[PDB]
């Protein structure tokens, strides 16, 4: 149950973690920089597979069609019906998730990464993945 919606999903996060290595973990970083990498991950890592496999398991939402038994699936779309397949259409707002995503992490710590990571952030929740 793994279209190749999956690809998309993947690079988004995958460039929001490369950016989590921006003057991090590059052996002349500080303390916060290191912290600015540790916050991308944490950040990228609620949203892995793994975890939206986790979620499948706990699933609650009527709308989602894995509340079915249906495998974990990714691939977000809209179908004819005007039914939103895969999306919260009960949960929150998807501008305060999209807004989340970012605001869960601190540009403080590093100033170019997060921000960085944010980009990539923005750019992933284009699938429409919550």
């Amino acid at each position: 149950s793994w279209p190749p919606s999956e690809v998309l999903t993947a690079v988004g996060l995958i460039c929001a973690l490369a950016g989590g290595f921006a003057k991090a973990d590059i052996e002349m970083a500080g303390p916060m920089a290191a912290v600015g990498l540790l916050i991308v991950s944490y950040v990228v890592s609620g949203k892995s597979v793994d975890m939206y496999i986790e979620r499948a398991g706990d699933i609650t939402w009527e709308k989602d069609a894995e509340v079915t038994g249906n495998s974990p699936r990714l691939d977000v779309a809209l179908d004819e019906s005007g039914d939103f397949s895969l999306v919260e259409e009960d949960g929150p707002p998807m501008r305060e998730i999209i807004l989340k995503v970012v605001l869960m992490a601190i540009c403080g710590m590093n100033p170019i990464a997060i921000p960085f990571a944010a980009g990539a952030w923005y750019v992933y929740v284009k699938t429409g993945k919550r």
